Parts: structure tokens; sequence; C-alpha cells
């Protein structure tokens, strides 16, 4: 029988209208730069799947950030670089500077523009109501650009947003899980991090799209405004959906399941069972009332939908009242 097909509502064929060499990363020939150009200064850390350094380009004396890639397949290597080259110059997307290779090891290393140590998770414990709005909007600028260029990020979370609090700057990093969106294509559910995985991924639905990132963004905001890190705290993949069910309710979950003719374990239905919906105001109480407004709760409600097709698009989200003053504020400064 199988499931019902799905299409992205926006940017549906941006790769179809483009030439083959745009999205066919398997046919790309990576002209590898010279490793000697770059000298490592200090270890900025090591991410969930890489090791990252502060570095200096000796050809122009500018600073760069080098990311020595995890022992990974050549299929993933080429996908990421091709996605970064295409997203270059986009608003709030980190820009690939060069790509080099170790002389003896032959392990690849992405080189980027220098931004800042400070990720958005470490900076989240000192943010006003207007700061949440401002930095969420900047993430939507990056999310609408990458969607508009035909790319899902697939790993949107606090750690992958770099933010310079003082200069009002923001970058979305780690595109190594991202992928090009093509209609009719089945996509692998093993992307993102538990707490930010959409219901589509947890119900083993393959034909998802850009809307996945909008789920993840909701997860951040929810945690940001209610100060519950993370807002949906699953222990395993089964439990994550069970936590989500305990907020959005099980009624719309099973409507989502039949609509797309999605199949899953009988015991999942038993595990989930029946549970009532909880209105978004019930996660407010003590030291967070200042962060939660009506426009925040509507916005959040419209992002955290089981049905991926119903979720707000990045552009739609940018038009929400939540940002009304934000878009007006940046029209007299930027
Ligand atoms: O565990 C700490 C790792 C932090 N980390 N991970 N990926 C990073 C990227 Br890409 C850039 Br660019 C920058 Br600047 C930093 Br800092 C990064
Ligand atoms: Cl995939
Ligand atoms: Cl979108």
């Amino acid at each position: 029988s199988g499931p019902v097909p799905s299409r992205a509502r926006v940017y549906t064929d941006v790769n179809t209208h483009r030439p083959r060499e745009y999205w066919d990363y398997e046919s790309h020939v990576v002209e590898w730069g010279n490793q000697d150009d770059y000298q490592l200064v200090r270890k900025l850390g090591r991410g969930k799947y890489s090791e990252v350094f502060e570095a200096i380009n000796i050809t122009n004396n500018e600073k760069v950030v080098v990311k020595i890639l995890k022992p990974v397949k050549k299929k993933k290597i080429k996908r990421e670089i091709k996605i970064l080259e295409n997203l270059r110059g986009g608003p709030n997307i980190i820009t690939l500077a060069d790509i080099v290779k170790d002389p003896v090891s032959r392990t690849p290393a992405l080189v980027f523009e220098h931004v800042n140590n400070t990720d958005f998770k470490q900076l989240y414990q000192t943010l006003t109501d207007y700061d949440i709005r401002f930095y969420m909007y900047e993430i939507l600028k990056a999310l609408d650009y990458c969607h508009s260029m035909g790319i899902m990020h697939r790993d949107v979370k606090p750690h992958n947003v770099m933010i310079d609090h003082e200069h009002r700057k923001l970058r979305l990093i780690d595109w190594g899980l991202a992928e090009f969106y093509h209609p009719g294509q089945e996509y692998n559910v093993r992307v993102a991090s538990r707490y930010f995985k959409g219901p589509e991924l947890l119900v083993d639905y393959q034909m998802y799209d850009y809307s996945l990132d909008m789920w993840s963004l909701g997860c951040m905001l929810a945690s940001m405004i209610f100060r519950k890190e993370p807002f949906f705290h699953g222990h395993d993949n089964y439990d994550q959906l069970v936590r989500i069910a305990k907020v959005l309710g099980t009624e719309d979950l099973y409507d989502y399941i039949d609509k797309y003719n999605i199949e899953l374990d009988p015991r999942f239905n038993d595990i989930l069972g029946r549970h009532s919906r909880k209105r978004w105001e019930r996660f407010v109480h003590s030291e967070n009332q200042h962060l939660v407004s009506p426009e925040a709760l509507d916005f959040l409600d419209k992002l955290l939908r089981y049905d991926h097709q119903s979720r707000l698009t990045a552009r739609e989200a940018m038009e929400h009242p939540y940002f009304y003053t934000v878009v007006k504020d940046q029209a007299r400064m930027g």
C-alpha cells in the first residue's frame, strides 16, 4: 500500500529549474586548495561531528575558522561543500572560504570566515523578550534563503547558531547534514538531534521537506520563552514523540498518521495511547511571564504542527506579528 505522497508548498522546484551541476553534488569536482595557506592558532572546540580551530590565512593575514572533517564518506564530503558554495553570500549563512586537504593524512578540512566562539545556547541565559524575537528573525532569514535556494538544513538547533551578542550578528553553521530538496524523493530520517526532530522523522515518514526546519525552530523558541531546555525532553526516539503528544495532544497526531497513510508499530499506538492537548499558556508560570506574549504563543502554535505541510514557511513566519516591531526596527538601522 505505502504512504501518500507529499510536496513542499514553497520553492518546490528551485532545483528542477536550475542546471544539473547546481544540485548534482556527485558530479562535482572539488578543486582542493593549499593547506599551507592556513596555520592553526588555537582549538575553538570540537563539535558533535568535527574538530574546529582558529586559524590564520598567511596569503592575506586574515583570520579563518578551520573545521577538520569527521572520518566520513566522500558522498557526504561533496554534498556539504556543494551546498556551502551555493549558499555563499546568503544572509546569516557561514561562508566557505576554501577547502584544503592534509598532506599525509588526506583528511579534508573546511575553511570558513571567522565569526565568534559564542553559540546561541550559551547566550540564551541572558536574553530579553525582544532579543529572542530579533535572533529568531535572523535565523528565519538564513532558513528562507537556504530553502529558496533549494536546501534543507536538517540540523537546526541552539549549538548550530553562532551569535555575536554585541554587534547584533548571527550565523547558521554545520551544513554537513543538509541536503537538496527534490520532489518525489525519499529522505533518510536519521538527521537532526532528538529534541529537534520533527514528528515526520519520529514516525518514519520519508517524503519530508523544508518544513522540518520550521519544527526545529519552534523547539528552540519554545525552550527560549518557557526557559525549559529542551522543551521536548525525550529519552529515546519513542519517548520524544510521546512528550510531543503530551503537549499537542494525540488527536491531531493520529489524523497526521492516517492522512499520509503512515505505517508504524502497533505498540507505538499503544505506547502513545490517548492524551489531551495542553494550551501553550500552561507552560508559563513563575519567572518567564515577561517572555511570553500572545503573539509569541500564536507564532509557536503555528510552527509546532504535526502536519509538516500546515507549518508556517520561513517567509510566512517572518510576516507574523511576533516580529512586527523587529522588521520595523531594522528599517532604521539594520
Ligand atoms: O564544541 C565547540 C565547537 C564550536 N563550533 N563548532 N562548530 C563551529 C563552527 Br562551523 C564555527 Br565557524 C565556529 Br566559529 C565554532 Br566556535 C564552531
Ligand atoms: Cl537523505
Ligand atoms: Cl520555507
